[PDB]
């Protein structure tokens, strides 16, 4: 589930508010993207896309028609580090596992606060280089 998926950013980044800071940024933080990525973090938040893409492929995924961004799973936060309940269905684990990827991807790339709120009509136009 979204608000989930920014439980899991709070938890790899103590540090950060995951809606202010991670959302609204580049090209592909937030809802979506287009164009090419920003930088590093913005590669981040296109990966995260295109594993919602790959998770809507899997047989378990595709049965159940479920919408990543509000299916729900189990997951636990330890001293900065997750973990995906193994109790979680197979597709939920997967979706659990993307927004985990997601949240150590972005605690490891560089913050460039001038990529924030980007005009995605002037830097964003066209389609994603992967995906
Ligand atoms: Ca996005
Ligand atoms: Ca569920
Ligand atoms: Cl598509």
């Amino acid at each position: 589930a979204l608000w989930q998926f920014r439980s899991l950013i709070k938890c790899a980044i103590p540090g950060s508010h995951p809606l202010l800071d991670f959302n609204n940024y580049g090209c592909y933080c937030g809802l979506g993207g287009s164009g090419t990525p920003v930088d590093e973090l913005d590669r981040c938040c296109e990966t995260h896309d295109c594993c919602y893409r790959d998770a809507k492929n899997l047989d378990s995924c595709k049965f159940l028609v479920d919408n990543p961004y509000t299916e729900s799973y189990s997951y636990s936060c330890s001293n900065t580090e997750i973990t995906c309940n193994s109790k979680n269905n197979a597709c939920e684990a997967f979706i659990c596992n993307c927004d985990r990827n997601a949240a150590i991807c972005f605690s490891k790339a560089p913050y460039n606060k001038e990529h924030k709120n980007l005009d995605t009509k002037k830097y964003c136009k066209g389609e994603s280089d992967k995906c």
